[PDB]
């Protein structure tokens, strides 16, 4: 049967769950236990991490504007997500979503990762740009696994200390 | 780098490629050679087949309305796709997309199938409902593998002959 239920109005669903799109991530999954992970992300969010997703991610900015901070070579870049843009992110491109606008909404689609395909979360030095800290995880929820991770980074000066220049990353106000 | 290029305006892309959304399928792939198969489908299309997709499919009806004829038990059903609806179709649910409206557009997202994960295309008897004909394929393009398949069904009375009641399926005007 229709395991994921019947079709429904998306604009109206987003209006109804707007109150639930909370920071740091601003996440919300539309269907549970499905192979496609379909989420709506709103603003304002708070992200200092770069995600290393080992699969592709699809974006469609439905309301408001946002941008992804990226590493493209070793260079800091930004891909803008103006209202109405779509974007397909290749695997492993480090990205840090910035969602400043209240009432913002972006459709974000990813797939369940196979066992032993791990996500990376990375922070980089503000001063020298060297990698400061990386955690790899077998992700089981993009909604409710993210903020505990950021938490233990923020709460610890040794994790935030650049191993190249010794600058201590600002953590939860970067 | 950004293999699939940078973000771009989706409404405008659809307007620009509207002339290309041709029947029977009405298909068009946004990015090539990617793991997510992201297509826009428009109308009017012409579909008599039921697709047995071994992975999930995501739908977001962006412009116009459409419906999927389904088999849910062994029962013929219809899930309507009114403008603005989203829908996640489970694996293997037989579906026949009907897109009657000109200037219609639906975002449809699927994944590349692994080797040896085959798609099924099926036709059913109008009179008795028995399965008339099934082809399994290792799909390599959802745009440009579909219509040749339908073609050899339509062009052949033995393929269209119900093995239960001997009724010959109407083929290319069903
Ligand atoms: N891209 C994202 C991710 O991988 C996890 C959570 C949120 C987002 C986003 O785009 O905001
Ligand atoms: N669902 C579809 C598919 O699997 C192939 C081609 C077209 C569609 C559609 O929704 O029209
Ligand atoms: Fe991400
Ligand atoms: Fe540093
Ligand atoms: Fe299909
Ligand atoms: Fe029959």
């Amino acid at each position: 049967m229709l395991t994921y239920g019947a079709p429904f109005n998306f604009p109206r669903w987003i209006d109804e769950h707007a109150h639930l799109l909370k920071p740091p991530v601003g996440n919300r999954q539309v269907w549970q236990d499905s192979d496609f992970i379909v989420t709506v992300v709103g603003g304002p969010n708070h992200r200092t991490d770069y995600h290393d997703d080992p699969l592709e991610e699809f974006f469609y900015q439905l309301r408001g504007n946002a941008y992804l901070n990226l590493w493209v070579d070793g260079r800091r870049e930004r891909a803008d997500l103006k209202e109405g843009d779509i974007f397909l992110l290749p695997p492993h491109v480090r990205h840090s979503p910035q969602r400043p606008e209240a009432g913002s909404a972006c459709l974000v689609i990813a797939r369940q990762r196979p066992a032993g395909m791990l996500d990376g979360f990375e922070w980089y030095c503000d001063a020298c740009g060297h990698l400061v800290h990386r955690v790899e995880v077998q992700l089981k929820s993009i909604v409710t696994d993210l903020p505990p991770l950021f938490e233990s980074f923020y709460a610890s000066e040794d994790k935030r200390r650049c191993p190249h220049c010794g600058q201590v990353h600002p953590g939860r106000a970067a």
